[PDB]
């Protein structure tokens, strides 16, 4: 349902102590980091230990989706409301009443979407596509972005109104070479994780760990964990040692 | 519905005066200030004392729709009048007949529009997109920026004609550094804001107030608004003193 | 419909003599002006005394249009003639048949429609883009510019054969500030307007107006007319002095 | 369909001759002359008299159209070829076919096009943009510039061979205050137009006319015709004599 | 069935190695290479010494399906999902349940499918379209794709996300041209499948093989496979010499 | 499809005997000459009798293409690689592959594409633009420049690494007027392929050719065709003598 998270370091200390903070709060959570720097674990471990701890948990891509549907898709629609909408359906924010929405890639949103989630923030009121009956909406919100924002405001490609409304409680995500010391703990998590699956089983040697540890880590937590994938193929039930690194990723 | 506006500095005494001299007047209003400066509170305070108070109030924003989109959205369209139109649907300018129409981010509109919204203003008349029945329009004009439309009108990229029928009766807000005597009393405002919503509570000490006073606020009263916001969670149900401001906004 | 030219300069005399000359003929009228100083004015006036004074006015902003989108909008376009070409469309030369084309920001135009806008006016046929068949055209040509139309020919800007064809019948239109004695008249007519409309009253005393005679007037007459409309909501029904008038117009 | 060249002048006969010597061949010919001097008039009765003469005169301004833009106008398109190419279409060449093709201000040429062009009169072939079928092409070539392009090749801004393969035939074009003994014949020639258009109707008494005959025509012939229309509507029906000339044109 | 991986180059030796490594795994597997590689090859005699091996192969073509169909395609969908859905069928997912699930030009996935796809792999949950029914998925995951996932990654079109994902044991396959040594045992490997299949019959001699050698092969394995293909109908049963080669192949 | 070399004089006898050493080799040949001295000429006929003779001619105008574009223009580009880049496409080294590549005005090549000529041809590795594939290429170069490579080379203006690896067997063009003893033949040579594509005919009395003979000859070879060209219309079917030469070319 949720993971917890893993590390000693002064950040990811803080990034907990923090979490604790706001958790039980409704208050707009948003969440900076480079890809999969823990984010959407901040994010669901947020929600479970929260108020909509017992209500939905309900993702939006902002990239992902087309920027024509986007609109749809968060507050739904009427039959007949564009073409190909031989339905009528509830949108994201219907389906996270109670619980909360967490708005991913928040800075890949268009703008003609983030004036109208404002409005749907500030009024706390919206209308499916193609109907003009306003309806009620009680979403926490927690947003990620791995973006600039506020580069992206100066650019003028995000809105600074709509920025300060979700940045009440800003939580960074430190990139994993800037916590090298953490890497042994979540390898542990993530080989204990591929042990409880059936998935395989490592473990890694000390040398092999500070070879990790000059690691610069483009796809940081994600990219290790992925490691730990490959090597339990490679090395099924072994000890890795730097030899049995791949070379990409031997420090020495 | 709107906002009062707090503060005892000359230029926020000077807004009021200017506010009630020209609120039940139809006249174009212009409202010049940086993002987040009180300009939307300005202009929905300015309606709700007008003659458009018992009507709609309609926000149109210029640089958030797309600029191929804004014609429709301004005038709405006949079905067929473009692909996707399926629909025949009334204008921002139909609904708010009889009411105030809020353009906002007017130095964002394209110059296609800046025309064919003057000829609207000038000759009070307009069609649908696709359509050929010029149809009756009967709004109060309030328009806001954060741009400086005189030069823009030197780089040939703001309408002259558009500028002198909009800027009739210019309101300049203030940034909030330029006004640091009125951020006690607005942060009593937002305070007592946030008690009222049942999310939190706060107060700040003199200390505390006079490091705010050395800020620079880029984000202005939103700005402060949000850090009202962060220090509830932070230190619930505790008193502000320099210790309790993020570094960032202590000034000593 | 139309406004009539008010003053007593010799310029303004000038013109009026100059308009009567060319009006009932189906010649092409160039007028040169900076905004603001009557050429628009100048061209319904001719219209409306003129061979098309019961057809129809038809305005182009050729600065308004996207270059990329003008020749359609002038010309009209075929069904499928471009991406988005859903519609079969007639275009401004189309509407303008029989009646006046007026053509405002002549300078404005890309170099690729004035070589078109030629052909048109010399052979005085035209097809709809993405269309062969040629169409007949009746239009009495009036151009309008602010822009050194001269200077642009010989940076290469604009084309020397179509600006003899256009100015066949220049009229110029002085600035406000070359024509201070017209102040008091048109501020009678601005009051006049205001009035009948019902958008209040005021009156100027004669201090008020020799120091908005040493005004410089960048908007000219246009920025004239919206200091009536300040004016009006500032003192209602008031009479102004030099203390009435806001201090970038007091001259003493 | 064509104009004849009006004129006594040694020079103008010498271009008769010169035109009568070269039509029926398919030679090129390059004309060159101040803007206004006649060369499109050369052009097209070169045309009507030449073996061309019941085929298509297609003209290219090739300073009108923009450089990304003009070889697909020249050559055609295939659709998709580029970016807002849903169209295949016929390019300039391909309507020229059997006809004559008219390259005005060719010294405008951008060098891409100047080397495209060459290689499309050398092989006599041609490609429509985005395809790889060849096509034949069976144009007669008149082009005419109003720049020095023998400068331009030491500029390098005009290709060396390309000058060579169209300036077979040159026809020097006076400008006309190198031949003001024409304007007598040739202000009869325009009179006589504008009367059989009905556009009015005037003459010139000789005071006036050696007036004319001081007068440094930059605009040349056509600046010469613009004056003939502009006295038309300021004495209609009238003689025109020394006083009855712009001011700019006397010279006594 | 399948096929075996014929060559004696290190890098066909090494995939070989790593196909055996991992095939009775249930990782995810991503294999690279140009076009004509031997991608599928691999993929489904991975399949048939899996797991999997007595389940079901299900290829799916990112990038021939539609886009607006693609989910459907994978999902399956309810009656009435969208328009033309007068069916209920199960997806590509419900009928590779328990066997494999080949993604083919996984970089043509459009990123709305990407996101989709993660969740799918991640819960091992999904529903049809038009359906809120959560449904179970056993598949084996194999993916393929000639484009840089990498850089389209940097470019925003493919999800880092779900690159890590799909990327757990990473397969390359050399283009032809760099294990040109391969050519005359694929080239035994493809004439005995033709005399197989009774398709006819040839061989090449030395001189012609390695003429073949010299080759680039853009189409790479199946481009060579085409050519025996072709020879074998231009010389019946015959041995190709360089002479017998297309001279496009001959390289001396 | 090839032109043979003209001339008795001594250094086009060294010319031809120069283009048979090289020919059938692959070596880079290198042509310095003024515009028009038959440069292409050599490149076509050395490619015409060379290894290349059944391949592809491929010519690329360094000075004509836009440094921007030149790029893409050698090693072709990838979908999405630049702006306007909706498709993929070969570039000219792809289309040059087995055949040559005639590099003229070198000179005129930017030092960027310079050295990127220079790994091509060291390497014999492309990649198109946006692509990472490595691509072969076999091509026979051949480059031509009028410039001086050597002061280039001291300016700085053109790379001298460049410089030698195509100076392999440099192949000096003499101007016209160091050769005039060939005149005569190539006005042989001229008029006889005037004559065979039915473009007149014209011949040249001994007091013409000697009054050639002391022309200075700017644009050398290609000049003198031109002025073949010129005399066919002028005096159709005629002898040229002195008189009827232009008096330019009266030298006496
Ligand atoms: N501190 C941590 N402790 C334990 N597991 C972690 C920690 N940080 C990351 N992970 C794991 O590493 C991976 C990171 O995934 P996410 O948190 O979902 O990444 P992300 O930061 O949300 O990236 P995006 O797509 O840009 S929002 C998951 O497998 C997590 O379970
Ligand atoms: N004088 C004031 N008194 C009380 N509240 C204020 C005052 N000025 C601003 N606020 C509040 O501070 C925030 C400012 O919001 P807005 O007035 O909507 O900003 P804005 O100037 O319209 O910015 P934009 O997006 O560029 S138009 C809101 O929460 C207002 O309620
Ligand atoms: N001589 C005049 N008499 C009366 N009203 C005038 C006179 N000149 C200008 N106006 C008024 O002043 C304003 C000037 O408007 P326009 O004539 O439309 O300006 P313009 O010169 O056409 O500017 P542009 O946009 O560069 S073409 C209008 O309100 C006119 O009614
Ligand atoms: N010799 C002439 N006899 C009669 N009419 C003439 C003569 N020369 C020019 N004209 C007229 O004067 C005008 C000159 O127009 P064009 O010949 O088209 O000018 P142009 O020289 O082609 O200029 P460009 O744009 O630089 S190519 C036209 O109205 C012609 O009809
Ligand atoms: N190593 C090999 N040994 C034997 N046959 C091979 C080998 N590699 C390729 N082939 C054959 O060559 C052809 C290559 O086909 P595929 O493997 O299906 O190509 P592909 O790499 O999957 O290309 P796509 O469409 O981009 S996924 C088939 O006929 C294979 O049987
Ligand atoms: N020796 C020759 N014999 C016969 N014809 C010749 C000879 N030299 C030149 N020509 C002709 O004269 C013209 C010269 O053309 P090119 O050889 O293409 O000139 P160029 O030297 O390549 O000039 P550029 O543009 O600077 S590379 C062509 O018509 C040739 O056919």
């Amino acid at each position: 349902l949720f993971r917890s998270l893993v590390g000693t370091s002064r950040a990811i200390q803080q990034v907990r102590q923090m979490m604790q903070q706001v958790a039980d709060t409704d208050a707009s959570v948003l969440i900076l980091g480079e890809s999969g720097t823990g984010k959407e674990v901040v994010a669901r471990n947020l929600h479970y230990h929260s108020k909509r701890r017992e209500g939905p948990f309900v993702p939006v891509n902002c990239g992902a989706i087309p920027a024509e549907l986007l609109e749809s898709e968060l507050f739904g629609h009427e039959k007949g409301a564009f073409t190909g909408a031989i339905t009528s359906r509830a949108g994201r924010f219907e389906l996270a009443n109670g619980g909360t929405l967490f708005l991913d890639e928040i800075g890949d949103m268009p703008l003609p979407m983030q004036v109208k989630l404002l409005r749907v923030l500030q009024e706390r009121t919206f209308e499916r596509v193609g109907s003009n009956k306003t309806q009620n909406v009680d979403v926490r919100i927690i947003a990620a972005t791995h973006k600039n924002l506020e580069k992206m405001i100066e650019d003028g490609t995000f809105r600074e109104d709509l920025y300060y409304r979700l940045n009440v409680f800003p939580i960074e995500m430190a990139p994993l070479r800037e916590r090298v010391e953490d890497i042994a703990l979540l390898l542990n998590e993530l080989i204990s994780r591929m042990e409880h699956e059936k998935r395989g089983s490592i473990r890694f040697n000390s040398a092999a760990i500070m070879s990790l540890c000059r690691h610069d880590w483009p796809g940081n937590v994600r990219e290790l964990a992925n490691l730990v994938e490959r090597l339990a193929i490679m090395h099924p039930y072994g000890v890795i040692g730097v030899g049995e690194l791949p070379k990409k990723f031997r420090h020495v």
